DNA sequence: AGGTAAACGT
DNA sequence: AACGGTATTACCT
C-alpha cells in the first residue's frame, strides 16, 4: 500500500500551512518572476518556474544546473521562505527523513493543459537526501514509476495539500505530471502550484 | 570511459 | 489516449 520502497505520500499534510505557502510562493515569485524555461533542445516548458533557497534548477543551453543566480534578474534567487522550510522538515520527519536539510526549492506553476513528462531528479550530487514535493491548487495526476523508463506507473491524483516524499530506493524513480485539467481553487484560482524541495548542494 | 540531453507516432 | 521511440548519437570532461 505504500507508495514504494522509501516512498510515501501524506494527503492533506500541507492544508492547514496552504494559505501561508501560497502567500510566501507570491513574494518569491516577486522579486523571482515565474517563467518558462527553454529546454537545451530548444522546446519551452509548460510549467512555468522559479526557485527560492541558496540554489536553483535552471536549463540553459548545454544541460541542467544548479545555480545560485537566477539568470533572468542576474540576481541571487530569494530566500527560502521560513514557512516552506518549516513545512519540508515536518513532512521530511513524518515520512521517514528526519535530518534532510534542503538548500533548494523549485516552484513549477501549472496553467490548464500543463505538464510535465516523465523524468528522474538527478542533478543532485548527494543522492542520499530525499525529494520532497508539496502539491497546491488544483488536483493533477502524478506519474511514479521505477528505475527504468519503461517500467510500471502508478497514477496518483494530488490534491491540495497532498505532499510526496521519495528517497532510498525509490530516489532515482521516473515520475511526471499529466497535462492539467482546467478547474477552479478558492486559493489559487485557476493553477496548481508544486514546491520541490531538495537538496542540491553538498 | 562515462555522463547525459528527451522534450511525436501508434 | 497510454505507451514507448528517441540518445540505435553527439558532445563534453
Ligand atoms: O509537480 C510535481 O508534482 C512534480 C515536480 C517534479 O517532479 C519536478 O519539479 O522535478
Ligand atoms: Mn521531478
Amino acid at each position: 500500500e505504500p507508495l514504494a520502497a522509501g516512498a510515501v505520500i501524506l494527503r492533506r499534510f500541507a492544508f492547514n500551512a496552504a494559505e501561508q505557502l501560497i502567500r510566501d510562493i507570491n513574494d518569491v515569485a516577486s522579486q523571482s518572476p515565474f517563467r518558462q524555461m527553454v529546454t537545451p533542445g530548444g522546446y519551452t516548458m509548460s510549467v512555468a518556474m522559479t526557485n527560492c533557497g541558496h540554489l536553483g534548477w535552471t536549463t540553459h543551453r548545454q544541460g541542467y544546473l544548479y545555480s545560485p543566480i537566477d539568470p533572468q534578474t542576474n540576481k541571487p534567487w530569494p530566500a527560502m521562505p521560513q514557512s516552506f522550510h518549516n513545512l519540508c522538515q515536518r513532512a521530511a520527519t513524518a515520512a521517514g527523513y528526519p535530518d534532510f536539510q534542503p538548500d533548494a526549492c523549485l516552484i513549477n506553476r501549472y496553467a490548464p493543459g500543463a505538464k510535465l513528462c516523465l523524468h528522474q531528479d538527478k542533478d543532485e550530487p548527494d543522492l542520499r537526501a530525499p525529494i520532497v514535493s508539496v502539491s497546491l491548487g488544483l488536483p493533477a495526476i502524478f506519474q511514479f514509476g521505477g528505475l527504468k523508463r519503461n517500467d510500471p506507473l502508478k497514477r496518483l491524483l494530488l490534491e491540495h495539500g497532498d505532499v510526496v516524499v521519495w528517497g532510498g530506493e525509490s530516489r532515482l524513480f521516473y515520475h511526471g505530471i499529466q497535462p492539467l485539467k482546467a478547474g477552479f481553487h478558492p486559493l489559487t484560482i485557476d493553477c496548481r502550484y508544486n514546491l520541490t524541495f531538495r537538496q542540491a548542494g553538498k
